[PDB]
Parts: structure tokens; C-alpha cells; sequence
């Protein structure tokens, strides 16, 4: 499951430390970090590109170490496609930190990036030029869906999908990643107590309740995710407590209310990630066709 079967090609993949000057932080957590830093010639021959860069921070361990690592094989098994944040090299070599090298994505996550548009928005569209419309919303929802079927070719499930760990580049390019231990899950809200901290608004029931994560359950998620892009990055169960009697009232078949942005049919898109049964949501696949499809109406 962690990859630790498959090997490092390290003449593919190694990038000298000493190319790599670090600059200032893009995100922290209790162990993990992300750092902003310029390598030299990592990709293009003797180009300087901006570049993020995972490694451990002071107070890690070597479990976290092996985490990490184990992130790297998992980042090399899935590949290269245009909607996963993409794998530019490692530093692994003994004497020095690990060090995960992915392309920098201008404008950082989703959720924090939508959150700062909202008078910035108009369904329809020089006044607007930098406006986000009810098409780059869609567009957004298809990216992430083609990248998660990519995920879901690969075998492979992501277990905290959220517009959180959606990137946002140039050309309104998402990339899905995972800042995993470079979120300081303690101090953020989105992470509640249980047992762990874990993503109790973005988690399937069978998730919740039975510890099961599966593809399906990504599909929950990616309801959720579609809600915070269609609220344009609103906290999701929006005025309720995350105790007991919400994880029941969930169960029981309670929904979140339709978001102001939405579609009618985006919105039918939410409350079928939701069903109660994971075998009776879409697949990613069937989410691909059905958001091309939208963004064809549109
Ligand atoms: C302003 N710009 C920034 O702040 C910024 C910050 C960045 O920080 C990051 C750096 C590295 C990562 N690492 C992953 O994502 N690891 C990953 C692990 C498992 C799995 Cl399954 C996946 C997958 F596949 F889901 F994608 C991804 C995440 C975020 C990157 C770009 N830009």
C-alpha cells in the first residue's frame, strides 16, 4: 500500500541539494513543512525554475521520515498528469534531510483562493478580466474529477480530498495533492477529534463509522469539494457542531442545502457523490463524462 516494494531510481529522480536554494515557507504542520525554493537545471538544462519543496521539520521523527519517503515512491507509481501536482525530483542522499521536489503552483489552494474572489464573480460574462465565472467553476470541477479517474487508474485512493489540497496554477490548471503532514492538523479547524484528527465534514459515513476508505468514499469527498468550489470556498455544514449527533443526523440521510453559486444540476452532481450506499455514487469516470457534459451546456 505504501510502495515499499517498488525501487528508487535515483538517475531519474535525484536533484543535488546544492541547487536548491530554499526561501520562504509555504505551509507548516507539528513535523512536515513545505518550502518555496529555485532549482537550477531540474528539468530544463541550466533553467531556473521555482519549484515547493515537503521535507521534515525539527521535532520530526523517523516515522515521519518513512511517511515521507513513502510519499515519494507513491508520487513516482502514479506519474505524470496535468490535474496531480507533479513530481520534479528528490534529495535522499545520507547526510542531508529527504526532500520531495514538486512544481510551485502560483496561486496556492483552492479553498483559500475562491474564499478571496467572491467580489471578484459573475455567472456570466474588460472591467471582469480577472472575474471568475460559472464556467471556470465547472471547468475547476471537471479538472479535479479527470485527475482523481487518473488516481483511481493508478489503484490508488486520496483520503483527503478537499479544496484544500486542490492547487491552483496558470491557465486555471488544479492539481490535486496532499500536503498531508504539512498541515498543522492540531491548530486547523477542519481536523475535529476522534479517537486522531480527521476530516470529519469531508468523510464518507462508512469512513466515519467503519474506518473503510475506498474510492468511493474519494466520490463523498469529492461532493464535498464540489460544495466548497460552488459556495466559492465556504466551511462546509455551515452553523453546525461536529459532535455525535451530526455523524447520527448524516447517517440518517441529512444533506447539505444547496450553495449560492450553484447550478440546479451541480447540485443534483452533490447529492449524488452523497448517497448513502458508496456503490450507488458515481465513479470518477461517470463524474468525467457528466461534468464535460455540463461545461459543454454551459
Ligand atoms: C503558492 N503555492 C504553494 O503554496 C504551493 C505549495 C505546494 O505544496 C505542496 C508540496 C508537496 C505536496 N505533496 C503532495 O501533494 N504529495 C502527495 C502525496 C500523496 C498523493 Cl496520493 C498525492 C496526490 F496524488 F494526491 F496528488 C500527493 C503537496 C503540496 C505545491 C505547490 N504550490
Amino acid at each position: 500500500e505504501h510502495c515499499e516494494r517498488l525501487p528508487y531510481d535515483a538517475s531519474k529522480w535525484e536533484f543535488p541539494r546544492d541547487r536548491l536554494k530554499l526561501g520562504k515557507p509555504l505551509g507548516r504542520g507539528a513535523f512536515g513543512q513545505v518550502i518555496e525554493a529555485d532549482a537550477f537545471g531540474i528539468d530544463k538544462t541550466a533553467t531556473c525554475r521555482t519549484v515547493a519543496v515537503k521535507m521534515l521539520k525539527e521535532g520530526a521523527t523517523h516515522s515521519e521520515h518513512r511517511a515521507l519517503m513513502s510519499e515519494l515512491k507513491i508520487l513516482i507509481h502514479i506519474g505524470h498528469h496535468l490535474n496531480v501536482v507533479n513530481l520534479l525530483g528528490a534529495c535522499t542522499k545520507p547526510g542531508g534531510p529527504l526532500m520531495v521536489i514538486v512544481e510551485f503552483c502560483k496561486f496556492g489552494n483552492l479553498s483559500t483562493y475562491l474564499r478571496s474572489k467572491r467580489n471578484e464573480f459573475v455567472p456570466y460574462k474588460d472591467l471582469y478580466k480577472d472575474f471568475l465565472t460559472l464556467e471556470h467553476l465547472i471547468c475547476y470541477s471537471f479538472q479535479v474529477a479527470k485527475g482523481m479517474e487518473f488516481l483511481a487508474s493508478r489503484k490508488c485512493i486520496h483520503r483527503d480530498l478537499a479544496a484544500r489540497n486542490i492547487l491552483l496554477s496558470e491557465k486555471n490548471v488544479v492539481k490535486i495533492c496532499d500536503f498531508g503532514l504539512a498541515r498543522d492538523i492540531y491548530k486547523d479547524p477542519d481536523y475535529v477529534r476522534k479517537g486522531a484528527r480527521l476530516p470529519l465534514k469531508w468523510m464518507a459515513p462508512e469512513t466515519i463509522f467503519d474506518r473503510v476508505y475506498t474510492i468511493q468514499s474519494d466520490v463523498w469527498s469529492f461532493g464535498v469539494l464540489l460544495w466548497e468550489i460552488f459556495s466559492l470556498g465556504a466551511s462546509p455544514y455551515p452553523g453546525v457542531k461536529i459532535d455525535e449527533e451530526f455523524c447520527r443526523r448524516l447517517k440518517e440521510g441529512t444533506r447539505m442545502r444547496a450553495p449560492d453559486y450553484t447550478t440546479p444540476e451541480m447540485y443534483q452532481t452533490m447529492l449524488d457523490c452523497w448517497h448513502g450506499e458508496p456503490s450507488q455514487r458515481p465513479t470518477f469516470s461517470e463524474l468525467v463524462e457528466h461534468l464535460g457534459n455540463l461545461l459543454q451546456a454551459n
